DNA sequence: CCACCCCAA
DNA sequence: CCACCCCAA
DNA sequence: CCACCCCAA
DNA sequence: CCACCCCAA
C-alpha cells in the first residue's frame, strides 16, 4: 500500500463541440481537502432557544430557535457554481451559448494521509507530526437518500472556489422537530405577547443515524473511495432573460401621424379617441381601449404579499416569491420581487487578503422583467366612470387596516391560472447548482435556490468522518468521553461534472449584451502583489429572447 | 331518465346480477405524513 | 358481466 | 411548399 | 463504483 | 507517456 499514489490531479474545463450548436462541458474540480477528528463521538440534540432577541417586542424575524441533532460525521459539498467554473469559463458559456443542460456527476476521494500530533512539552513547548500508516477513514455515502438533505451552499459552507487553495467540509448536522408558538407584537404592544417551545411531538421523531442506515469504507493511505457516474434528469435552464411584460406583447395601434423630423421629443400620435378605438377588451361597461385596458392574451409573473411572514408549527417564516426585476434598478423594491442575497467570506469570494468576520454580499438582480412597482397600481370600482375618484380607488398610498406603512399592496395576490413565469437564473459563483425535490404529492413549479431540481432521485450525499484513534486506557463504562489519538487527516477530492448546452446565433440587428473586461474590472479577476484572491458574482441570463 | 338511459334488467327470484371488474385509474394515497415546515428544511446552523 | 352523458373500451 | 428567434422538422 | 428513507435501478 | 493557448496529433 503506502508506498504509491492512488489518483490524479485535474482542474481542467473541458468544452467537447458537437454537430449543430452542440456543446460538451465536462467541468473538473480537484480539491485538496483537509479534516479534523471530530469533537464528540456520541450524537447530540440541541435545542436553540434566543428568547433575548423575540421579546423586545418588535423583532420576530430574528427567531433563531430550532432543534438540531449534531453528527460526529463531517460533509462535503460541492453542488455550487464557484467551485466547477472561474470567471472566465462562465464569460464563455454566457456570451457564447443560449441554453445548459445538467447531465453526469462522479466524485472520486485519493491520496489520502492521516497523521497524529505529539505534543512534546518542552520549553516552547514545541509539535511533533507524524504518520499513522494504520489509521482510518470513515466515507459514507447515501446512495439511497435515507437522510435529510443539507445544501452547504445556503451558508457558504460550500468548498474553496480557488483549486489552488486547500478547503474544509462541513460538520454535519439535521433537523429535529421543534415545536413553538409566538405571536407578534410592534413596539407599542404592551405586556409579553406569547412564545413558547412546546418541544417535541412524538410523532415526528426521526432520529438518524449514518452507521446504522449507510455502509461505511474504512479507507487507509493506499485507498481509493470514487463514486459512480451520476445521471441527471432535470429541466433545461436557459441563458435568456424575457423583456417583455403585458404592454409590449402583440400588434401595436397604427399610428395614422408619424413625426417628420428626428429627435426622440418627436411622438408619432395614433389620431383616434380612445372611446371610438377598434379591437378587444376585457371590460363590458367602457368603451375607452387603451395599452392598459386591451385585452392580453395572460399575465407575466404575479403580484404577491410581500414581507409576508408566515408560520406554522415549527414558527414564523417569510413568503418565497419567483419574480425577475420590473422597473429599471432605480425603481426596484428589492423586496417585492425577492431579489436573493448572498453572504460568503475568504473561502467563497471576498478579497483573500481581508481580516475579521463580516462577509460580503450582493443583491443579485435579474435581467428578465417579470418583476412589479407595487408603486403604481390601483384598485376601483366596476363603474369606472373616471377620472376616478377617491372613494371609488384603493391606491397604494392609501393605508389598509388603518396603519400608515400597510397597503393593499402589501397584502395583494394576483396569481390567476393566466400567470406566466420564468424559473430563477444561475447565480454564479455562490449560488446553488441542483436541490432535490419535495416529496410531497403536489410540488412547487421551481424552487428560487437552484436553476435545477432533480425529478428523481439526486446525487446521495458524501459524509466524511475521521475513524476513532485509541490510547491504552479506555474504560467503555465511563461516564466521561475516552480520549483519543489526536489525530486529522488530509485527502485530495475530485470532480467531475457534466453540462451539455447549444450555441447561440444572432437574428436582430442589435449586438447583444455580452460580458467583458473593463477598466474598473480588471483587478476583479487578477491575485495581487500578495496574493489576494476573490469571485465577484455576475448576471446569468444577458441576451434577449421572446416572450410573445 | 333511468328507464330511457339506462336498461334495466328485470331480476326475479331465480336471477343474479353481478357486474364486471372495474379496473381503476387513479394516484397511490400514502400512509405517511410531512412534519416539516419551512424551519425544517436544509442545513441548519453551526453550533460553535 | 361498469370505462370518459347513446349504440360501443 | 410554415414547425419551436439561423442554416434545418 | 450514487437512483426515489433497507436489502436492490 | 509532450505537438501548434481545452477536451484531442
Amino acid at each position: 500500500g503506502v508506498g504509491i499514489s492512488t489518483g490524479t490531479f485535474n482542474n481542467q474545463t473541458e468544452f467537447k463541440f458537437l454537430e449543430n450548436g452542440w456543446v460538451y462541458i465536462t467541468a473538473n474540480s480537484s480539491r485538496l481537502v483537509h479534516l479534523n477528528m471530530p469533537e464528540s463521538e456520541n450524537y447530540r440534540r440541541v435545542v436553540v432557544n434566543n428568547m433575548d432577541k423575540t421579546a423586545v417586542n418588535g423583532n420576530m424575524a430574528l427567531d433563531d430557535i430550532h432543534a438540531e441533532i449534531v453528527t460526529p460525521w463531517s460533509l462535503v459539498d460541492a453542488n455550487a457554481w464557484g467551485v466547477w467554473f472561474n470567471p472566465g469559463d462562465w464569460q464563455l458559456i454566457v456570451n457564447t451559448m443560449s441554453e445548459l443542460h445538467l447531465v453526469s456527476f462522479e466524485q472520486e476521494i485519493f491520496n489520502v494521509v492521516l497523521k497524529t500530533v505529539s505534543e512534546s512539552a518542552t520549553q516552547p513547548p514545541t509539535k511533533v507530526y507524524n504518520n499513522d500508516l494504520t489509521a482510518s477513514l470513515m466515507v459514507a455515502l447515501d446512495s439511497n437518500n435515507t437522510m435529510p438533505f443539507t445544501p452547504a451552499a445556503m451558508r457558504s459552507e460550500t468548498l474553496g472556489f480557488y483549486p489552488w487553495k486547500p478547503t474544509i467540509p462541513t460538520p454535519w448536522r439535521y433537523y429535529f422537530q421543534w415545536d413553538r408558538t409566538l405571536i407578534p407584537s410592534h413596539t407599542g404592544t404592551s405586556g409579553t405577547p406569547t412564545n413558547i417551545y412546546h418541544g417535541t411531538d412524538p410523532d415526528d421523531v426521526q432520529f438518524y443515524t449514518i452507521e446504522n442506515s449507510v455502509p461505511v469504507h474504512l479507507l487507509r493511505t493506499g485507498d481509493e473511495f470514487a463514486t459512480g457516474t451520476f445521471f441527471f434528469d432535470c429541466k433545461p435552464c436557459r441563458l435568456t432573460h424575457t423583456w417583455q411584460t403585458n404592454r409590449a406583447l402583440g400588434l401595436p395601434p397604427f399610428l395614422n401621424s408619424l413625426p417628420q423630423s428626428e429627435g426622440d421629443t418627436n411622438f408619432g400620435d395614433i389620431g383616434v379617441q380612445q372611446d371610438k378605438r377598434r379591437g378587444v377588451t376585457q371590460m363590458g361597461n367602457t368603451n375607452y381601449i387603451t395599452e392598459a385596458t386591451i385585452m392580453r392574451p395572460a399575465e407575466v409573473g404575479y403580484s404577491a404579499p410581500y414581507y409576508s411572514f408566515e408560520a406554522s408549527t415549527q414558527g414564523p417564516f417569510k413568503t418565497p416569491i419567483a419574480a425577475g426585476r420590473g422597473g429599471a434598478q432605480t425603481d426596484e423594491n428589492q423586496a417585492a420581487d425577492g431579489n436573493p442575497r448572498y453572504a460568503f467570506g475568504r473561502q467563497h469570494g471576498q478579497k483573500t487578503t481581508t481580516t475579521g468576520e463580516t462577509p460580503e454580499r450582493f443583491t443579485y438582480i435579474a435581467h428578465q422583467d417579470t418583476g412589479r412597482y407595487p408603486e403604481g397600481d390601483w384598485i376601483q370600482n366596476i363603474n369606472f366612470n373616471l377620472p376616478v375618484t377617491n372613494d371609488n380607488v384603493l391606491l397604494p398610498t392609501d393605508p389598509i387596516g388603518g396603519k400608515t406603512g400597510i397597503n393593499y399592496t402589501n397584502i395583494f395576490n394576483t396569481y390567476g391560472p393566466l400567470t406566466a413565469l420564468n424559473n430563477v437564473p444561475p447565480v454564479y459563483p455562490n449560488g446553488q447548482i441542483w436541490d432535490k425535490e419535495f416529496d410531497t404529492d403536489l410540488k412547487p413549479r421551481l424552487h428560487v435556490n437552484a436553476p435545477f431540481v432533480c425529478q428523481n432521485n439526486c446525487p446521495g450525499q458524501l459524509f466524511v468522518k475521521v475513524a476513532p484513534n485509541l490510547t491504552n486506557q479506555y474504560d467503555p463504562d465511563a461516564s466521561a468521553n475516552m480520549s483519543r489519538i489526536v489525530t486529522y487527516s488530509d485527502f485530495w477530492w475530485k470532480g467531475k461534472l457534466v453540462f451539455k448546452a447549444k450555441l447561440r446565433a444572432s437574428h436582430t440587428w442589435n449586438p447583444i449584451q455580452q460580458m467583458s473586461i473593463n477598466v474598473d474590472n480588471q483587478f476583479n479577476y487578477v491575485p495581487s502583489n500578495i496574493g489576494g484572491m476573490k469571485i465577484v458574482y455576475e448576471k446569468s441570463q444577458l441576451a434577449p429572447r421572446k416572450l410573445y
